[PDB]
């Protein structure tokens, strides 16, 4: 019977990232999570392809700070002992932080099962 994808439109959110601030957007075929820093002109200075996410985590509401934290898969010659890679983006839209994160979670949360 019938198959569906999801339709919500892909949001870029004001987010920092290793104290800078940028964007955090996906592609237009929802395949990368891309965090683009501020002007947000250049090119990503992340490209996390969904297929390589292992986990995504997040700050409780009520936290400091409204943060997403991604997981990728350990890179091939990581010492087996070693932390996976992740990705920390902090929201700082000053009232819509959490909304846009919980936006963003859902969205890749979606994707990341589809696939
Ligand atoms: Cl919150
Ligand atoms: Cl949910
Ligand atoms: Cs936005
Ligand atoms: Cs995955
Ligand atoms: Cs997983
Ligand atoms: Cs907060
Ligand atoms: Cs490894
Ligand atoms: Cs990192
Ligand atoms: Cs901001
Ligand atoms: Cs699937």
């Amino acid at each position: 019977n019938l198959y569906f994808q999801g339709a919500m439109s892909i949001p870029r959110s004001q987010t920092t990232y290793k104290k800078k601030e940028g964007i955090l957007t996906l592609t237009e075929d929802r395949k990368f999570l891309i965090w683009t820093p501020l002007p947000a002109t250049g090119p990503p200075t992340v490209s996390l392809a969904l297929d390589n996410i292992t986990n995504l985590q997040q700050t409780p509401p009520g936290s400091a700070k409204v943060i997403l934290k991604f997981t990728e898969r350990p890179r091939p010659n990581a010492e087996p002992g070693a932390p996976p890679p992740q990705y920390m983006f902090q929201f700082t839209h000053p009232t819509d932080a959490r909304a846009e994160a919980n936006a963003i979670r859902d969205l890749l949360s979606q994707l990341l099962a589809a696939a």
